[PDB]
């Protein structure tokens, strides 16, 4: 009994041993040159052969081989493109992807080895893919939902897919209806993503959509605390405390490991005030489809 879109989901149509070759049709960088750290947006074309849905990620094998002759190992990204696509015609697939590069031990740069060989590609460029991958993420099924999304960085790609298919596209059996809330943290201004397209859909659907951003490096609060997530949901607290103990709330979150804590801290806190424990409640928010997060 699901109540996300689970229904005729694909799962690993391609595999590791025998994945689907794309080709890149678009690469761009699309943070400013003050962000630390570069974000690419990048499109591959399937032909219509990866049929996946919002909320999947595929993967990617490098290539290359590794230190033993062997292929890469392969690396996953959410799909950032809703199940049409940025084209809307269903047949190419994009991703949100960060250039990883760090200093070893030694004091030597390293750049990672699949998020550079992606954010490098030129259009033309061939591209190994797995997948689709992944269940947790999907879309309720109800239209009238109330939707949170809470995303770091890159984090932000399953909900730019569920927002394309939302408020960008027409659909035969779906039309929605609820409020849909997305908050999005970054350090830089400069490392907002998608910002525009997220203007366009609150002027497009202002009383179903609310937005708000997180720049840590710019932005405090009152007592003078850096901009995090919760930072900026803790502003929301009474109201989002509130929406959660309706039965057609749906959280979902999305990036970086590290903020599952800070949420949970923030949590903990409003729920014992009011004689619940953070804890249990959220298990059960688990098991009720309604607290649904992948951090990385
Ligand atoms: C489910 C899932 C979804 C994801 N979605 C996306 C996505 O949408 N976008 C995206 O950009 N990434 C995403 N990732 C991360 C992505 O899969 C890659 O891991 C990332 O791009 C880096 O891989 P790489 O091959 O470039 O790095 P590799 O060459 O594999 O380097 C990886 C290693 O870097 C090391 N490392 C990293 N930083 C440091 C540091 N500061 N100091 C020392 N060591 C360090 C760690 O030991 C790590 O295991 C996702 C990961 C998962 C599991």
């Amino acid at each position: 009994h699901s109540k996300k879109m689970e229904e005729g989901i694909t799962v690993n149509k391609f595999k590791p041993k025998t994945p689907y070759v794309g080709r890149c049709l678009l690469n761009t960088k699309i943070t400013g040159d003050d962000a630390p750290g570069e974000t690419w947006h990048m499109v591959f074309s399937h032909e219509g052969e990866i049929p996946y849905r919002e909320g999947q990620s595929v993967g990617v094998i490098p290539d290359g081989e590794d230190k033993n002759g062997k292929p890469h190992k392969l690396r996953l990204y959410v799909i950032a493109s809703s199940a049409l696509g940025d084209f809307g015609d269903a047949k190419s697939v994009s991703l949100c992807v960060k250039r990883l590069i760090y200093t070893n031990d030694a004091g030597e740069t390293i750049k990672g080895v699949c998020s550079n060989f992606l954010c490098d590609l030129k259009p033309g460029a061939e591209v190994k893919l797995t997948g689709p991958v992944g269940k947790e993420m999907l879309m309720p099924k109800d239209p009238n939902a109330t939707i949170i999304m809470l995303g770091t960085g890159t984090g932000i790609a399953p909900f730019r897919s569920f927002l394309w298919k939302m408020f960008f596209e027409k659909h035969d059996d779906y039309k929605f209806n609820g409020l849909a809330w997305l908050f999005l943290g970054v350090p830089t201004s400069s490392s907002l993503l998608y910002k525009e397209e997220f203007e366009k859909m609150k002027e497009k659907a202002p009383d179903n959509f609310r937005l708000d951003f997180a720049v840590s490096r710019e932005q405090t609060n009152e007592k003078g605390e850096k901009m995090y997530i919760q930072t900026r949901m803790a502003q929301y607290a009474v109201e989002l405390w509130e929406m959660l103990k309706k039965d057609n709330t749906y959280f979902y979150m999305c990036g970086l490991k590290g903020m599952e804590k800070g949420i949970d801290d923030i949590m903990v806190s409003l729920a014992a005030a009011e004689g619940i424990d953070w804890i249990e409640y959220k298990r059960q928010l688990k098991k009720a489809e309604q607290w649904n997060v992948e951090v990385y």
